[PDB]
């Protein structure tokens, strides 16, 4: 019946339509090291948050779910003063990064103490159930990430901790795979450790342009996430229109009530700033929160993707997702 | 003349008996994402951290250099507290850890873009010759770190961006060697580069018990560091026993106008307190900022060292090393 969000308990028939993977601020893990040369200037940061918002708010967005790991740039107070101004609902996550775009040592030598595992599930409840730091904020999912090709020994510790905060809480589990690989071990795993399929979603499904692979993760009954659209030539990512391919291909399966949309947007990019250059410039340039309502539902509609659908996937699967 | 300390320019006459690595804060990367768990208590903080500098001044210590990589809690307005308020000299550093127990992500993602080692440079820079971030204490010391048997590719854009920054400002280099492996090869490739032997201390050299392996970085008239007195039974350590051992015999070989000793504690972890397992716990019993003078430094003096060849290494070669 409830969510937590950076503003507290919201009932969740009232998220509408949601965008289910979305970052307000982002830095990768040694962002803090450049302090000097990209310190986080907070009202300029304010601004482009709200103004992508608002962008979202133009299209009928009422939810973003922002799964920013916790050593990631996650912000909550910030976040909450997002959703103040704008009226939107944000719901943040508790979790951290895979091995390769992460920080590991910290963790890494709490499993040479033998506490690890213990004090992930500790930290999960935590921010689950009373708050994150002094902010007052519960995180509303837990974010799972794990490598390519591989659910290293590391990852799975933060896997079986989210599965048994879940069996605790009822919280929501929304993943990261890397390069389109793991999906269906992610599922397998997660829930021979007792996770609710029900409850989880698996992300970044759309860089896997394979949809055996993709029907491999449906069937353990899991939500699978097309979450980066406008990412392409990097990341591994596949093209926009391979994307839209795979996508047509599960929905015309039948696979509606499985599916949600986002873009896995950086809208701050935390650190120092940057341009990219020449080729993947051209690439990145749809990367932004209005990309899948000004170019790619247009596209769908035209292939024939009816209003329900889409409805479905924007409003009915996030609702049942925390329900 | 002068070496910049977290209390503004300090003549290198006036530095006096100095240990040369050891860390007031330190918290292992990834420790920013258990804020919940692991809050940092600054007052608490500070009486430890104060504690351990008089701790130190009981012993005749004048100055402290203090290495913390810049995203593994480095702190220099915290540490300017400490000096404050106990009249001990703290020079601070500038620099990232190496790849197995750093954070990598953010700086990895900066050489695809072709900007990485350019922003590193610029990094060193502004905190040697301005300030780190808005606390107007430059760093005295250029902090570089290398992986167990390799100085990977994406260490050598620190190491090339030092012996610039170097080049331009004649800042001391301390290095981190990983398990006893590449100091011949972190003197040889920083010589390479331009590097000023002069002014390189390689640290961790403690961590190699085979004399020609110390005599092969000495021939290229850097200074190295036993600066891990009392780690033993973790991160490959060798013994104090092992330690002394090779550290004598360079002695007896003439050699102390390039040798440097320390501890390498940490004072403050940050993130969540832990307990060592009881094997690890005895073993690491005199890992304090007295273990040399009440321990090691009384049974070199019964081996046959004389108070000039100790207050050379405590005294003269500091004062070496920063003018
Ligand atoms: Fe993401
Ligand atoms: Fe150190
Ligand atoms: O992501
Ligand atoms: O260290
Ligand atoms: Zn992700
Ligand atoms: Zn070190």
């Amino acid at each position: 019946e409830m969510v937590e969000t950076v503003c507290g308990p919201v009932p969740v028939e009232q998220l509408g339509k949601t965008l289910i993977h979305e970052h307000f601020l982002f830095g990768y893990p040694g962002f803090q090291g450049d302090v000097t040369r990209g310190t986080f200037r907070e009202d300029e940061s304010l601004r482009v948050a709200v103004e992508a918002a608002e962008k979202m708010k133009r299209h009928g967005i009422q939810t973003v779910v922002d799964p920013t790991p916790n050593d990631c740039g996650r912000n909550p107070a910030f976040l909450r003063r997002v959703a103040e101004e704008t009226g939107l609902n944000i719901i943040c996550a508790t979790g951290y990064p895979y091995e390769g775009e992460g920080a590991p040592p910290y963790f890494q030598f709490r499993r040479l103490l033998g506490t690890a595992e213990d004090d992930i599930y500790d930290m999960f409840m935590a921010e689950l159930t009373e708050g994150i730091a002094d902010t007052g904020i519960k995180a509303g999912v837990i974010k799972l990430a794990s490598s390519k090709g591989r659910i290293t020994e590391y990852e799975k510790m933060f896997f079986r901790a989210a599965a048994r905060a879940q069996k605790e809480t009822g919280a929501v589990i929304i993943t990261h795979t890397q390069e389109g690989t793991m999906g269906p071990e992610q599922a397998a795993y997660l829930l021979e450790h007792g996770a609710d399929p029900k409850k989880i979603v698996i992300g970044h499904m759309c860089g896997n342009t394979d949809p055996d692979y993709h029907r491999k993760t449906l069937a353990y009954g899991v939500y699978i996430a097309f979450d980066r659209f406008g990412i392409q030539g990097m990341v591994g990512a596949p093209t926009d229109e391979e994307r839209v391919r795979t996508l047509l291909a599960l929905l015309r399966d039948g696979y509606e009530k499985q599916i949600m949309l986002s873009h896995d947007t950086v809208n701050v990019w935390l650190g120092r700033p940057f341009t990219l250059p020449e080729p993947f410039a051209e690439m990145m340039k749809n990367w932004h929160v209005e990309h899948l309502f000004v170019n790619i539902i247009p596209a769908l509609k035209n292939e024939g993707i009816r209003d329900e659908v889409l409805e479905q996937m924007f409003i009915g699967n996030p609702a049942a997702l925390f329900s």
